[PDB]
């Protein structure tokens, strides 16, 4: 019936699962849904120069992710967030970079790159001693009330909400700040989850490691509640080189919990548990906006 999640993790890793369409260096920091029985994802971009996003046609296997076709967003969603929103039967896409720090667009038919709404201000807000400000914004609803978090590459997890009723619409400038650490330790990439059939969410944050990037956990009976390490550290990571199973990569970065349940609960099954991350050769070096980025999925053995 119901798994808890465990409290050490162990995964093992699909090789590279595509190359980026020409034009492109790198394909990241991915958000996925199962979208009627198929892989539905979408991802930034980057050519080297600058960020954009795409999704790739829906496929049923990770195993065919390398043929899926690659199609570019016109408008960039940087650093995309995909999700169904149940009580007004609509989707919703929220990234970060256009006319406000954070935005949000909708669509009835979320395969189609360009049938995105016009986008609209999802948070408004400034953060201090960031050199990124309000950056890697995730959504997570319960039945009550709408949450959004997100990162600052600064140490700091900040905390924003709204009562449903009231979505899609703006948060505003305000926000909480609920975790304060080094840089290095609560980095970003941030994403929470509700734990299927546990009273518990989980929230992983994005790390720079010694032996590179790495995801930390956190857990919390309530998305209002306060948040308890869970795996945190290099050694004992949720997803990292420690623990990933993966020989292409030494990174285990910005991605997404596979969800079956496509909805604003942001719902995943601890029986089954899957990671979409990015990953990159040890050899690449040079310029961050440069680096190789790949998908990679990781499936938690039992
Ligand atoms: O173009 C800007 C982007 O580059 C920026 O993205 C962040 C840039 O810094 C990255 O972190 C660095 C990785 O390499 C380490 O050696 C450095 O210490 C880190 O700072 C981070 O991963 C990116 O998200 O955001 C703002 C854009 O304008
Ligand atoms: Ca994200
Ligand atoms: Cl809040």
């Amino acid at each position: 019936g119901t798994c808890a999640l465990p409290s050490t993790y162990r995964w093992s890793s699909t090789g590279v699962l595509a190359q980026p369409k020409s034009g492109w260096v790198a394909l990241k920091d991915f958000t996925t849904v199962t979208h009627n029985g198929r892989h539905l994802v979408y991802g930034s971009t980057s050519s080297g120069s600058s960020y954009g996003s795409m999704v790739f046609s829906p496929f049923t296997n990770w195993s065919d992710m390398a043929s899926a076709g690659q199609n570019a967003m016109n408008q960039a969603a940087v650093a995309p967030t995909l999700f169904y929103f149940a009580p007004k039967n609509i989707w919703v896409l929220a990234y970060q970079w256009g006319s406000w720090p954070f935005i949000y667009r909708t669509s009835s038919d979320p395969t189609d790159p360009n049938g995105w709404s016009a986008p609209q201000p999802l948070f408004t807000g400034s953060i201090s001693g960031s050199d990124t400000g309000p950056i890697d914004q995730t959504l997570i609803a319960d039945g009550q009330n709408m949450y959004l978090f997100f990162a600052g590459d600064n140490g700091k997890i900040y905390r924003a909400s709204m009562p449903i009723g009231n979505f899609p619409g703006n948060f505003g400038s305000s926000y909480t700040t609920i975790m304060s650490d080094t840089k290095a330790n609560l980095f970003e990439g941030v994403q929470v989850y509700k734990v299927q059939g546990q009273n518990q969410y989980l929230m992983i944050v994005e790390a720079m490691g010694a032996n590179g990037r790495y995801f930390r956990s956190f857990t919390a009976s309530s998305l209002s509640g306060s948040w308890t390490p869970q795996a945190a550290s290099e050694g004992n990571p949720f997803a990292g080189k420690a623990n990933s199973g993966a020989t292409w990569t030494n990174d285990i970065s910005h991605g997404d919990l596979v969800r079956d349940n496509p909805d604003q609960t942001m719902t995943v099954d601890p029986c089954n548990l899957q990671f979409l991350y990015q990953g990159k050769s040890p050899n690449a070096g040079g310029d961050y906006n440069s680096l190789p980025w790949r998908p990679g999925v990781l499936t938690l053995r039992r």
